[PDB]
Parts: C-alpha cells; sequence; structure tokens
C-alpha cells in the first residue's frame, strides 16, 4: 500500500472537478502519476496559498511526481521595468515559502522539483512549437480560452492570446501526465487539451480545485509571516455567520487545509457547551455548526490554534538572517 | 564619386515612397547604407520578380550592404505538411535564381549577404524581444498594421498577428539602416517605427516600391526560366493598348526594369515610321507612346529582344546538372 484506489482518493479528494478520469486510473495501476502546477510570483503570499499547498500535499503523499512552475517570465513580461533581481529575488521567496509551507504540513520532498519558467520558454524546440501553436491556435479560441484569468484591460495586449498556448506547451515540456490548478482555469485546461493532440502532443489530465472563499472575507489579509498577535486580531474580525455552512471561509479553510492534516478536527468549546468534540468526518462538523451547537467564536478559536500551529515553523525558519534578508528584498 | 546626392538618388530612383529621408542623408554623408529586403520562398518566382530585383541591384551599386531575408520560418509555418527539404530546397532555388538575376544586371555582389530566417528567428534573445513586444503591442495595431499582406482567412490564426512585430524585429536583427520592400507593406513599415522604440531600438528608414502592374496582364506568366519561344508567345498575348500610358504593365516593366540598366531604352520600329530611336530619359519614351508613334507592337518586341537579353545567362546557368536538378525536385 498505498493501493491505486488509495492513491486516486488522495489525489483526488477535495478538487471540484477531475478531467481525465480513464487515463489517470491506467496510470495508477502501473506507475506514479507526475503532475505540475504553475504559481505567478509577484504577489506576497497569504494564508490561501495553503488551499493549493495543501493539494500539492496530497499529491507527495501520493507517491506523485510534483513539478512546481514558477512563472518568472510571465513576471518580468507584466512588469518590465520592475529591476530584474527583485524578480528574481521574488522567485526565491516563493520557493523558500513553499519549502517552508510543506515541510510544516510533513510530506516527504525528494519528488517535488522546482523550476521557472526562464529556465525552457526561451528554448529554441520550445519556441518552435509556440510558433506552430500560433499557426493552428485560432485568435478567438485564444481569446475564448482566456475568458477570465488574463487580467482584463481596455486597449488588450498580444500577450494575452500568447498566455494559453504557452500553458498547454509547458504540460509537454514538463513531462507530466497532469496539470493542478483551480476551476478558474478550466477553459485553459480544455484549451490544451483539444490543441496539443494538434502538434503531435497527448492531451493531460486536468485536477480542477474549487475557488475556496478566504478566511478573513466570507494587507487585511493574514500573511504566512504575521506574528501570533496579528492572526489573532484578523481572525477575530473574520465572517462566519451562525448556522451558516454554504458560504463560510472559516469552515472552508478547515475542510481543505486543516481537516486534512489528520482527517480530523479538534473543535475547542468550553465544558458548559459541550466541551471539546473531535470530528473524524468534515460532514459532522458541518451538521454540528448548521446546528448552531458549534459558536463562530469558538469555530475561529480552533482554527486560531491550529494554523498557529502551521505557521510557527514557519516563522521560525523565516527568522534565520538568510531568510530574513532575502523577505526585506523581495518586498521592501 | 559617387556622390552622397548620387547614392540617394541611385538607392530612390523609381520608389514611390521614402520614409525617413533626414536620417539617409545623414547616413550618406558618412558611411555607406546598410539595407535588407525580405522575400518569401514558396512560389516559382516569374519576370516580375524583376522589379525588387532592380532595386537590389540598385542599392548593391551605389555602395550599399544589402541583406536578403528568405522567409523559411513562415514558409514553414504556412504549410507545415510542406515537407522539410522541399522548403529548403526551395530557398536554394530563390537563393540562385536571385544571384543569377543580379549576375545578368551586372551588378558587384561583394556586400550582399543571404540569411535565413531560422538562423536567428528561434534564438533566445531575439525570442525574448518578441516576447516584449507581445507586452506593449495591443491586439488591434497588429491586425491594423497587417490590414493587407496577411492573407485573410474566415478563422484567422494567431500567426496573422505575430507577423509584424518579427518584421519589426528583423530590422534590428539584421542590424540595418533601412528595410526595402512595397507600398504595400506601408502600415507594417509605419509599425515598425513605433514600436522598435519601445523595445529601445532605432526606428528605421523604409523605402517603398510602387505595386507595379504585372508585364502579362496590363502559369501564364514567364518564369525565369522560359525557353524564347514562349517568351514570345506569352509577351504577345501582353495587353497594351496604343496611347495608354497610365496602366500599361509594358511600359511599366521598361520604367522599372529595363530603362534603368544603361538608363536608356532602345525602341525597334521599322524604317517606314521612323526606324529605331534610343531614349535617355523614360518620359521621353512616355510622350512618345501617348502620341501613337511607337506602337504596342514595336514596344512588345523591343521589351521581348532587352528581356530575352537578360534571361539568356540565367536559362544557360539552370541548365547545368547541378541546377536542373535543384529545379525539378524544388517544383516537381
Amino acid at each position: 500500500a498505498p493501493s491505486p484506489e488509495e492513491k486516486l482518493h488522495l489525489i483526488t479528494r477535495n478538487l471540484q472537478e477531475v478531467l481525465g478520469e480513464e487515463k489517470l486510473k491506467e496510470i495508477l495501476k502501473e506507475r506514479e502519476l507526475k503532475i505540475y502546477w504553475g504559481t505567478a510570483t509577484t504577489g506576497k503570499p497569504h494564508v490561501a496559498y495553503f488551499v493549493p499547498m495543501s493539494k500539492i500535499a496530497d499529491f507527495l503523499k501520493a507517491g506523485c511526481e510534483v513539478t512546481i512552475l514558477f512563472a518568472d517570465l510571465h513576471a518580468y513580461l507584466d512588469n518590465m521595468k520592475a529591476p530584474w533581481e527583485l524578480l528574481e529575488l521574488r522567485v526565491s521567496y516563493y520557493e523558500n515559502v513553499i519549502k517552508a509551507m510543506l515541510e510544516s504540513i510533513g510530506v516527504p520532498l525528494e519528488k517535488l522539483k522546482f523550476i521557472k519558467g526562464t529556465d525552457y520558454q526561451l528554448s529554441k524546440e520550445y519556441t518552435l512549437d509556440v510558433y506552430r501553436l500560433s499557426s493552428v491556435v485560432t485568435q478567438h479560441d485564444s481569446k475564448k480560452a482566456g475568458a477570465e484569468v488574463v487580467k482584463q484591460v481596455e486597449h488588450p495586449l498580444l500577450s494575452g492570446l500568447l498566455y494559453p498556448g504557452l500553458q498547454a506547451l509547458d504540460e509537454e515540456y514538463l513531462k507530466v501526465d497532469a496539470q493542478f490548478g483551480g476551476i478558474d482555469q478550466r477553459k485553459i485546461f480544455t484549451f490544451a487539451e483539444k490543441y496539443l493532440p494538434a502538434l503531435g502532443y497527448s492531451k493531460r489530465v486536468h485536477l480542477m480545485n474549487p475557488m475556496v472563499p478566504g478566511l478573513t472575507g466570507s494587507e487585511s489579509k493574514i500573511d504566512l509571516l504575521d506574528r501570533k498577535e496579528d492572526v489573532k486580531k484578523k481572525l477575530k474580525k473574520a465572517f462566519c455567520e451562525p448556522g451558516n455552512v454554504e458560504n463560510n471561509g472559516v469552515l472552508s479553510f478547515i475542510k481543505h487545509v486543516l481537516f486534512p492534516l489528520k482527517s480530523e478536527f479538534v473543535i475547542l468549546r468550553d465544558e458548559k457547551w459541550g466541551g471539546n468534540k473531535t470530528y473524524t468526518a468534515y460532514v459532522d462538523l458541518e451538521k454540528d455548526f448548521a446546528a448552531e451547537v458549534v459558536h463562530p467564536g469558538d469555530l475561529k478559536n480552533s482554527v486560531e490554534v491550529a494554523l498557529n500551529k502551521l505557521l510557527d515553523p514557519i516563522r521560525e525558519k523565516f527568522n534565520t538572517p538568510a531568510l530574513k534578508k532575502l523577505a526585506s528584498a523581495a518586498y521592501p
């Protein structure tokens, strides 16, 4: 063990949609799945970044080979004045924060690979394939395909129409069986399934997470390096309506990040209201929240303790001289 | 000699339009002009190809450094099934026919350079600049810019929007001061003058020939290798209306190809109608044609003799075993 059925469950739990189940099962009967996930390197990640990271951890725990693609070429093109280093210092900050996050979750990293787009997206073979793609991709499909995902400008750039085919070719050049992302990427993924065969390449399996509401919703966001006192204050302002299970950023963070750690979640609650309870199925926590026997305040306190456990080793790592230095440069 | 004024006259005679006269004169006060001209390598050239070749000959005679860019990458992308070799055999046919044409005109070739697009259009620096261009070129300007020139399809390809910026970057990567082409390329040329500075590169001088009506007008066309008997028959079917000087493919071929050889043209005419006459100014031939004292038949006979003089060494070169072989392969 784990068996092919167990691997399939770990790979696909919590996803909104799977494209390519037939090929996914054929691969898992024989060998480990190869998957990539792309990240931008521009913003400053906050605790929402744990939602894709929780699936990356699942893939690693299932035995998959996981490549994380850092989009540095794209980052430079959306801010060409944005000085050289600063872009690659931010790539380096993202690489170090992802490693720390996965170490905190607690998964084996031997099969995790980090690649930068510029490592190969300017190579002659890849560029020739981009030209081939431009000679079969209609201008329509590229906008259609990119109908969301591409930031929407008034005088839109050519760059926008190139994005979908570059993402498709990354599947082939990273030599993976599958790409993971969000359901908001669905039209990019179906574009890749249509047009890779035109170039003689295989369509890939596509794994799509839901768009998970933010924890604070339901700067102002909890940064991965925020200290305990600010985690505490920001979570106490989090929206969390009593009995609301359908649209609740606190429950969503438990479903997608905290419950999966050990397939359980501890609610901290005063003895007066029943004392602590350990849930072994998310649906059971949902039922009690909908019944209003788990109060929002207690839900938030329960998330605060578990989240601070996840953040503690990351904050400690980033307070060493070498990473404290990097964080300041990447984000003056 | 020749002086800067003489070079300017040879470079710009017969053009429809010059963009960049100020920079052109500044360069010719100091050094030789560097110019490129691009050619496709797909069709089978016919005698109309002498119209751009006559300007290439002028540039060489003026002392310019001339680069001819063979668009082989573009040729492959518009026919990817179109087998490898066959595309490059056609590049080789075009290289050999241009050399023979210029040798027949009689110009020095020391400063003529042949480059294939694939020699550099897949290089990392060039590709990065293509991505930079895509991040400043609006999708509008590229279609606007490409409003003619790009073959017009119903479900148009992305490839079409890339063409104008690739042509612009060729100016920089070929390290020229100027690009020559047809007036039908004007919107591509003004695109290059707008967007090269965005990348930190200089705008170029642009030299534009008119769109010259075909000789036969005014397969069915005279191929550069057609034998004398077929030249004769095809020219006798050429349209050439008596007294018509404004739209006359026979007069246009004389203006753009034959008169420039020695800045004269001999009309062959029977003694009954005045005998032969040597014109030293095209306007003088135009006046006599408009006066109907040069008959269409005599105009055509005069072109037949001069054209067969131009074609004779080309036909002889292409009848050697090595070039006869190449012609058949390039065009089964």
